[PDB]
């Protein structure tokens, strides 16, 4: 579980998303496992807008934040689940480090801010679904 509160948004995993979640939508797209909906009270998170290839991210599995290097957003196939069939995921950076079910919506973090949220992993991986690209989030 996790989410990313910035402005009158709240950013959560597609798969884990809530009724309230859906209620008041703004965006959501499956292939990216992305879903955004708005909110009564201000977040005051930072995303980030650069190109960063390291961060710490947060992994829940373990109660410890870990620096990861990562892969730049790209389409990576994903297995078929409760969620989704198998499919191409896109704008998802991996790095190797721990992850298992649950970690889902912790945040990966540069010096520059947020960059995203745990969205896959496995084999000693870690997906992160990017958020960097969303430049209305702040406007
Ligand atoms: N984006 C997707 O389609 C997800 C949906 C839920 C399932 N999923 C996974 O990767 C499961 C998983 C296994 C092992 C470690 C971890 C995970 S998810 C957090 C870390 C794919
Ligand atoms: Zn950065």
């Amino acid at each position: 579980s996790g989410a990313i509160y910035v402005g009158n948004y709240r950013v959560v995993n597609r798969h884990l998303a809530t009724h309230n979640d859906w209620a008041n939508l703004v965006w959501e797209d499956s292939s990216r496992d992305l879903l955004v909906s708005s909110t009564t009270a201000q977040g005051c998170d930072t995303i980030a807008r650069c190109d960063c290839q390291t961060g710490v991210y947060y992994c829940s599995s373990r109660r410890k934040h870990y620096p990861v290097s990562f892969s730049k957003p790209s389409l990576i196939f994903v297995e078929a689940s409760e969620y989704y069939p198998a499919r191409y995921q896109s704008h998802l950076m991996l790095a190797v480090g721990h992850s298992e079910p649950g970690d889902c919506g912790g945040i990966l973090r540069c010096q520059h801010g947020v960059v995203g949220i745990v969205s896959t992993g496995g084999n000693g991986l870690v997906g992160f679904a990017d958020v960097r690209d969303l430049l209305w989030l702040d406007e």
